[PDB]
């Protein structure tokens, strides 16, 4: 469906998107981490598995309600709703710094208000994020 090629589209922008980041050991890929819910695994496996998931370069991806484990030297990838709950793990993660960076995508239209809890949930550490496109805008 044409949709679910929309929903395909910043995944796999997010999934590769390789983003100013520290070489360490010359000669090797660049691995991205990322950060699902509910609705971004409801949208990332029927268009990715775990095999590919790591077979595409991904660092670690695990469930924002779960232990998320220290990748400060590797940039991480947050794809998940700007739900309350959401927001609230942006800004704990955020400030943990589990991750050198936070590419951050919503699966719905977040608003200024909740956005700005995001935006402001890193600058209280000042961790590198940015908020990609959503898909989900209009289904799921």
């Amino acid at each position: 469906a044409s949709i679910r090629e929309r929903q395909t589209v910043a995944l796999k922008r997010m999934l590769n998107f390789n983003v100013p980041h520290v070489k360490n050991s010359p000669g090797e890929p660049v691995w991205k981490v990322l950060i699902y819910d509910r609705f971004g695994q409801d949208i990332i496996s029927p268009l990715l598995s775990v095999k590919e998931l790591r077979d595409m370069g991904i660092t670690l991806h695990l469930l924002l309600h779960s232990d998320r484990d220290p990748i400060r030297d590797v940039p991480a990838v947050y794809f998940v709703m700007p739900t309350e709950e959401n927001i609230d793990r942006l800004c704990q993660d955020l400030r943990n710094q589990l991750y050198e960076s936070y590419y951050l995508n919503f699966i719905s239209a977040i608003s200024r208000s909740k956005l700005e809890d995001i935006a402001n949930a890193a600058l209280a550490a000042n961790a590198v994020t940015q908020v990609a496109k959503v898909f989900d805008q209009y289904l799921n």
